[PDB]
């Protein structure tokens, strides 16, 4: 079996459900390792896992070690991380912003959007309470927080996905599934096909994945679980496509323009 890292969020458990339960064929058996996305991001800098979900911004840091599968990721126009606050803010200048991980695509986007804030790095589930309790002035939120933030009395400062679309005319690449290059070209292609099959299986039999999604997101109501997969799993999860490729190229061009990532001649996808 090969270790496969992903988050316990409904979109990842939905996407990998079939593969992990033998409902679709896989070229090799897989051992899921569920972790926070920033833990996976840090691990990839060390090339720890042979297969792993990773923030697209972090992928730009590990291209010589990993290649992205065309399937299994999260990209789109309405999946952007949001910045929220207790009330409207004129700007983020000089304000403390709780963020879910410096290597996330969310953090990268927030850094494109504004540069005078003070980041406070924490697990994503601490952000809404920290903002509501006044420990920071704004929060960069991901995962299911986009559905629940009003429960904390908060308002949206900016939808970074919408901001990215307005700036580039492209969908936002959020997360990718990466294969470590030492696995060999053939196996990597077979894994890409297996992940695509897994996504297709859950799309066809969504209810079959519910017990698994609930097991790993025990704090979430079914209403939130269903909203979460509806929001984060879309056509780009089956295949990045021509537009998805252009969007990833644009994201990496912006990172390179700021010296956040080194250019590479290696193709971005399997
Ligand atoms: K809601």
């Amino acid at each position: 079996a090969l270790r496969l890292g992903f988050s316990p969020c409904p979109n990842d458990t939905f996407i990998f459900y079939a593969l992990v339960h033998g409902r679709v064929e896989s070229p090799v058996p897989l051992e899921p390792v569920l972790e926070d996305v920033e833990t996976l991001n840090r691990w990839a800098l060390e090339g720890r896992l042979p297969l792993t979900k990773l923030s697209y911004a972090a992928y730009a840091q590990v291209r010589d070690r990993y290649v992205a599968l065309r399937s299994g990721g999260a990209l789109g126009r309405g999946v952007g991380p949001l910045v929220v606050a207790r009330g409207p803010l004129q700007a983020l200048e000089g304000l403390r912003v709780a963020v879910p991980g410096r290597h996330t695509t969310a953090y990268f986007l927030l850094s494109l959007y504004a540069q005078g804030f003070v980041p406070v790095e924490v697990r994503y589930d601490r952000i809404l309470p920290m903002v509501a309790q006044g420990e920071v002035e704004a929060g960069l939120i991901i995962h299911e927080s986009r559905f629940t933030y009003p429960r904390y009395g908060l308002v949206q400062v900016v939808d970074l996905g919408a901001w990215w679309e307005e700036r580039t005319g492209l969908p936002l690449p959020l997360g990718a599934i990466l294969a470590r290059r030492d696995l060999g070209e053939g196996l990597i292609r077979a894994l890409d096909e297996a992940v695509r099959r897994s996504v297709a299986y859950a799309l066809a039999h969504p209810e079959e994945a519910l017990d698994y999604m609930r097991a790993h997101a025990q704090e979430l109501s079914d209403e939130v679980i269903w909203a979460h997969v509806h929001t984060y799993v879309n056509a780009f999860s089956l295949d990045v496509g021509e537009e998805g490729e252009r969007a990833v190229a644009r994201l990496f061009a912006e990172a390179e323009a700021r010296g956040l990532a080194a250019p590479s001649p290696r193709p971005l996808f399997v």
